[PDB]
């Protein structure tokens, strides 16, 4: 017979399509089996790459050793991977976080030269120049600046926008006007004219793009939503939108997603809907990572881009 | 009496606002009188301010001193300009050439990360993921490197891009793979994913965007057009875009300006229009500058900006 693998990894995925992309690229490296959760040896696998995984892992495959988010953010992760000691790492890539500049970017772009308007005006014929508006006189606000906020708060400066940063807790980015706590939204929103959302989504979070926060916004302010679908309340976006609190928002993530065919930011003139693009870490370094993390474990040591439960 | 103006100046541009825009910020100075074409005492005009001016000029107001283009390209001006003893210059600006970046940026993203797709499939509220595509995996090539060319090229290079180049002359820019003549047309035009045409429009350059360029780039090429309206052979373009030779177009420039309601670019579901928006240099640097040299002529000193009129 042929031994098993001495590498088993269940990859729980919730888009089809990643999990097999992340399945092909771990076979491409021999002596290791990759499985999807139907597999009945599922139960069995010692590791387990995730994205918006089974609430139940735990219990479906009891023995796992070191369980890997298969992205740089974790808080689509299930309450219950926090609560144990499995310990659970995730995925650092320069090419991921380039990605989620560059949707950024496109975003602002979009807004600042009024591309949103040459596209509206184009269905009609209608030509009509606006004016030309400098990227230090556009305002930009990054709320989060973890990893990928404040890589994309820098490079944004760095291209010559006046650029303000939100954070719950302390940072110091060169170029960046940074704001910290709830205390200092006020100051934060008073001047933007675009915000840019990219908070991991917690129970404090939840919600926050809302009216309240809208109103604090100066008048035509636009969107760009990156974060969780849970970060909205879509009445209240399509409510700004219609007094022109909000001028345009850009929304990449949605509570449900497909996004129904239904749902009534598909249609607004002034929304911008994209299917969940905006960066995704490639199947091949995922792979990798989590390899070279399983063989660290494997030989006793320190496992790299190791997640802070309690942070 | 009032003494006339030491200045006097007649812009001649052929977007009105754009001439009242540059009239106002000439009169933001004291002892300067700025004209349009139609005031008598434009005749008498020791000094002009021009984009697509009269080619007439010369005859109307056959007492100029010092001839400026209102942008940093000069193929706009009549013949007559450039086979008279007067001295031209022209508008160097910062703000413009990161105009023109931001709007080939903006182009650039919206084919690589397909917004393009995204837009189209709003429109029928389809849901639909396609493969990310790093920025080393599109290769964008700058046609015409000078001042402005040559700055979008080394920014894109910056950002990651794989960037080619090609100009009439030999040039050297690192992290561009640079190619010089006609004969390394089809080399350049090989490889790419994206073509940026940036070309001033001469004789040789007219009608440079048609099937025979067309047809030596990749199946799916995408094409960027902020060079001149002439550049473009529109039958050609539309051809393309019917047999996926090219994949999409961004125009921002057209033979004639409004492009007329019933032209079918406007109707192309892979065609995107904008205004002539690309970028334009602000009205006060435009004075400015003008202005600077006006007082350098005045005190015998030599001009900057000067247009070499055999180049």
């Amino acid at each position: 017979f042929q031994s098993m693998s001495d590498i088993t990894i269940v990859v729980d995925c919730n888009d089809a399509d990643f999990a097999r992309d992340i399945c092909a690229a771990l076979q491409q490296f021999p002596d290791v089996t990759a499985l999807l959760p139907h597999h009945q040896a599922a139960r069995d696998a010692q590791y387990a790459s995730c994205w918006f995984p089974d609430p139940q892992l735990l219990s479906r495959s009891p023995g796992l050793k070191l369980i890997q988010a298969a992205s740089a953010g974790v808080d689509h992760l299930p309450p219950a991977l926090f609560a144990s000691e499995i310990p659970l790492c995730r995925v650092i890539d320069e090419d991921f976080r380039h990605g989620m500049f560059e949707y950024a970017l496109w975003s602002v772009l979009w807004f600042q030269r009024h591309f949103d308007r040459a596209l509206a005006h184009q269905r009609t014929q209608t030509w009509k120049l606006y004016p030309q508006r400098a990227a230090a006189d556009f305002h930009i606000g990054i709320m989060g600046l973890g990893e990928i906020g404040g890589y994309i708060a820098d490079q944004l400066a760095r291209l010559g926008y006046r650029v303000s940063g939100w954070s719950r807790s302390e940072k110091q980015l060169a170029g960046v006007t940074c704001y910290r706590g709830e205390e200092a939204l006020d100051h934060f929103l008073g001047s933007l004219d675009g915000l840019i959302n990219l908070l991991p989504l917690t129970a404090q979070t939840r919600g926050i793009l809302a009216a309240p926060l809208f109103n604090r916004l100066p008048a035509g302010a636009v969107l760009i939503n990156c974060g969780r679908g849970e970060h909205m309340v879509n009445d209240d976006v399509l409510a700004a939108l219609e007094s022109g609190q909000l001028a345009g928002a850009v929304l990449d993530v949605f509570p449900q997603e497909p996004l129904p065919a239904d749902d009534p930011l598909w249609r607004h003139p002034q929304v911008v809907i994209t299917p969940h693009m905006a960066s995704a870490a490639p199947a091949e370094v995922i792979a990798r990572q989590l390899l070279e993390n399983i063989q660290r474990q494997r030989r006793g040591l320190p496992l790299k881009n190791l997640v802070n439960k309690h942070a």
